[PDB]
DNA sequence: GAATCATAAC
């Protein structure tokens, strides 16, 4: 360990980072939220990656589910903002990870088109989508060309507008707020 | 000049 692709695990056992804890996972503020609102859900029990995922992980998909909306609700009830929850096709980071993201994209660390497509495009892989997808097949179905995905034109996920440049998209979404 | 991309990080 040390080792950046750990990082994950090295904060979810810091109790300071825990935003929500209980039997099944553990919910952290993503480090370099990609919107206002931006955690993680992990479950204790270690699972490596999405490929890795049978029937026996369906109840704990369900749950990370159900735990990700309370989040909201406890911490993000006060908001108007919409929500997405979902996962990564190609993840980085060690350890599986539920996104649990608002959709205002609103935050200094989205600085490029990666993290964009990452959450706008079919790369980021819907909760219950997932979920259905263990119970009809009892695995985990990727399509290819993920990698391209992330190098798609930057496209407003409110007005569906081309935008050029992460600035100017940026710019774009802060009217979107009102 | 500004933004993006490619690549290393000892
Ligand atoms: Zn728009």
């Amino acid at each position: 360990m040390g080792h950046w692709s750990q990082g994950l695990k090295i904060s979810m056992q810091d109790p300071k980072m825990q935003v929500y804890k209980d039997e099944q996972v553990v919910v952290i503020k993503d480090k370099y939220p990609k919107a206002r609102y931006h955690w993680l859900v992990l479950p204790w029990t270690s699972i490596s990656s999405l490929k890795a995922v049978a029937r026996e992980h369906l109840e704990l998909l369900k749950h990370m589910h159900t735990v990700g909306e309370k989040v909201i609700v406890d911490f993000a009830g006060s908001s108007k903002l919409r929500f997405r929850l979902g996962y990564h096709a190609i993840p980085s980071m060690s350890h599986v990870h539920l996104h649990v993201i608002s959709q205002d994209f609103d935050s200094p660390c989205l600085k490029n088109k990666k993290h964009w497509n990452s959450f706008n495009t079919e790369y980021f892989l819907e909760s219950q989508a997932v979920i259905e997808m263990v119970q009809e097949a009892g695995r985990v179905t990727v399509r290819d060309g993920m990698p391209e995905l992330l190098k798609l034109p930057l496209r407003c996920h409110e007005c569906q507008q081309l935008l050029p440049s992460i600035p100017q998209l940026k710019e774009h979404l802060r009217k979107h707020w009102t």
